[PDB]
């Protein structure tokens, strides 16, 4: 079983520009944000799991039951509340952000010491890749 619980540091972050374009971030805020390369911490709890997106600018945290419909609040983000429902797909985690943008959503799945993150929207697609890490710093 899948458990992606631990420290992950963020290796590659491909097409992510595009990807805040069509969430229609600010030109600013795409110069800020795109300079950023945050940790995930997650923790896999039963069911529930916490996905903490931690940045010197701001952390962005989830915290989810999975199967379960929540309204997610992205204000933050893009400043949009989307119907979100995290879910298994075999050994991957699916998410589907259902709201005013179509195809809203990202697939997130382990392969070796690497954490792999795809966000989709408007048939736009960002690949983030994080390593495996062990150095811990509080937050
Ligand atoms: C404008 O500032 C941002 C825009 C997008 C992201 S982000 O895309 O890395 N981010 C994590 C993945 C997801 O949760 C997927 O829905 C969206 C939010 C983040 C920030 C600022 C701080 C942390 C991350």
């Amino acid at each position: 079983p899948v458990d992606f619980t631990g420290y992950w540091k963020m290796l590659v972050n491909e097409n992510f520009e595009e990807y805040l374009r069509a969430l229609d971030v600010n030109v600013a805020l795409r110069k800020i944000a795109n300079l950023l390369k945050p940790d995930k911490e997650i923790v896999q709890d039963g069911d529930h799991m916490i996905i903490r997106t931690l940045s010197t600018f701001r952390n962005y945290i989830m915290d989810f039951q999975v199967g379960k419909e929540f309204e997610e609040d992205l204000t933050g983000i893009d400043d949009r509340k989307c119907m979100t429902t995290v879910s298994w797909d075999g050994d991957k985690l699916q998410c589907v952000q259902k709201g005013e943008k179509e195809g809203r959503g990202w697939t997130q799945w382990i392969e070796g010491d690497e954490l792999h993150l795809e966000m989709r929207v408007e048939g736009v697609v960002c690949k983030q890749v994080f390593k495996k890490v062990q150095h811990h710093h509080h937050h």
